[PDB]
């Protein structure tokens, strides 16, 4: 397997993640439990590596599932710590990361030995290595719920810095989020292409794969918008390179 | 009492976030044992709720010290969530929140019933309804460890905003911490006055009790500087606030 192995003392971490999380939720959809909602989680580490399904994962999802803020959803790609640290714990945004869902399995890895009960620490299988591994059927189901609960303005973060573009014509966000999106439940969706402080503006809005992303959402019938370096977000990213000029205050 | 009782699931929100930091840790040092800190604080825990004391954390305390980068360190007054978004999870400084025994206990409340040995979820006492108390006693105990271990540079976001002053003389930073710096390993000490975008200046580098906390720190033999909305913390503050003109970009 070459990807990362199980991570450390996941339970302690899952049921801790689900624990702090809960208070984010409003008192009517509070009522989660936690420790059933880890049950149905490790349904997939009692399966082989590479028989994981996404739909393994309902019972998980229907027991964690809770509402999204109309005009809060955040959908993103190459751009996993800016994203998390802009949407600030649910604060302005709520990306699938800031959902009890996601939030439990954020930068965790998890797969059961190959033909071992116990779980894999060394390493787990990565889409190469085969396609039903738990860690992408978990995110492919994750992701098509995130879509088909995201209302009002959809907000997209992508990486104009990033060496093969800033849309990934295969991938979640393709492949398994842009196909679930309710088009009546969606008012606008707006693009933010950022790119790094004095880093390599390799795709701007408009060019190469941005070309591509908005013909499809526009084929598709979505009314669409591309924002370069979206102001806020380059504010966040200037934190930490304030002496720059790109960064340098009026 | 006057204080929010115990937060709910406590123990497990404790040994999620122990599990979690974990990582953080130099693997030099990574060798913790969360069910064993948990034990350790449950002894000052499961005691009279105005009867726990600062040293009834010396086990936990014990359990969970670790070392503290050089210049790394962060005190604080009137500014919790700027100081612990700014420092990013440890990346940029290590605030107490950021060190493993300030880290379980950050946003949470605890306190054993009056008469019953179960946790008093309902309400816990505050320094008026008695001092020792366990939540206090606890912050007491963790903040002069943490002054006790750091060195370097000492770095302190005060609000300048705040009606009262931007200095307290009465709080765990007058109290606690920096009577319990060491000069010895210490290099400096650099305030950073933060104002609201827009907000109040109620006061600035030298002026009202920011003058006695120079003079006190001076005349501790430290080395002195301060400095009136530090760029980088601006600029996080700015990103709430974009259009504002003390926000505008070059
Ligand atoms: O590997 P990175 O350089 O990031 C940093 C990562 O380096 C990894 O060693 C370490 O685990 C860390 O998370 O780039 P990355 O984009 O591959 O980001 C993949 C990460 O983002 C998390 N994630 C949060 N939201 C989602 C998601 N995963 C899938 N989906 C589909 C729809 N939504 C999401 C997921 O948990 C995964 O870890
Ligand atoms: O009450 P707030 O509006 O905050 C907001 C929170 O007050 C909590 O009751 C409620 O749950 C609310 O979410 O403002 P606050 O400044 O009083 O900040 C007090 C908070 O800072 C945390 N904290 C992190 N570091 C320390 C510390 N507490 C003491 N010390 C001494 C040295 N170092 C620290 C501590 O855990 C406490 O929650
Ligand atoms: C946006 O994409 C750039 C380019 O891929 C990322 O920067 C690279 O990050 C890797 C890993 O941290 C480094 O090894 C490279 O040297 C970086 N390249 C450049 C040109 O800086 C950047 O991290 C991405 N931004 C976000 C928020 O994820
Ligand atoms: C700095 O101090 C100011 C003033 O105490 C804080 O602003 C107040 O915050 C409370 C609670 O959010 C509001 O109800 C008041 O309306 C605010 N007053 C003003 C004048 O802003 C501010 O939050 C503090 N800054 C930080 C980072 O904690
Ligand atoms: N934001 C995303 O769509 C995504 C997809 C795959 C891995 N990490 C993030
Ligand atoms: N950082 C601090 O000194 C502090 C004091 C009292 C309450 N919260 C934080």
């Amino acid at each position: 397997w070459r990807a990362e192995g199980t991570s450390a003392h996941l339970r302690d971490i899952f049921l801790g993640r689900c624990a702090e999380y809960r208070a984010l939720l409003s008192p009517e959809q509070r009522n989660k439990d936690c420790t059933a909602i880890w049950e149905a989680f490790k349904v997939a580490l009692d399966k082989d590596p590479c028989s994981v399904l996404p739909s393994d994962y309902d019972l998980f999802i229907t027991l964690s599932r809770h509402s999204i803020p109309r005009d809060k959803s955040l959908f993103w790609e190459n751009s996993h710590l800016l994203v998390n640290s802009f949407a600030d714990n649910t604060r302005r945004f709520m990306p699938l990361s800031d959902v009890l869902y996601g939030r439990v399995a954020d930068f965790l890895s998890w797969c059961r030995q190959k033909a071992d009960s116990g779980l894999d620490y060394q390493s787990c299988p990565t889409s190469e290595d085969c396609e039903n591994n738990p860690v992408d059927s978990f995110w492919k189901r994750a992701s098509i719920q995130y879509s088909k609960d995201s209302s009002g303005v959809i907000h997209v973060m992508l990486n104009g810095s990033e060496p093969t573009g800033a849309y990934p014509i295969k991938g979640f966000f393709a492949d398994y989020e842009i196909p679930n999106l309710q088009k009546e439940k969606i008012t606008r969706i707006e693009i933010w292409v950022m790119h790094e402080i004095g880093g390599p503006n390799v795709e701007s809005c408009g060019e190469g794969s941005m070309k591509v992303l908005e013909k499809r959402l526009k084929d598709m019938g979505f009314q669409y918008s591309c924002i370069n370096d979206y102001r806020p977000v380059k504010l966040l990213q200037c934190v930490d390179h304030s002496t720059h000029p790109d960064c340098a205050l009026k």
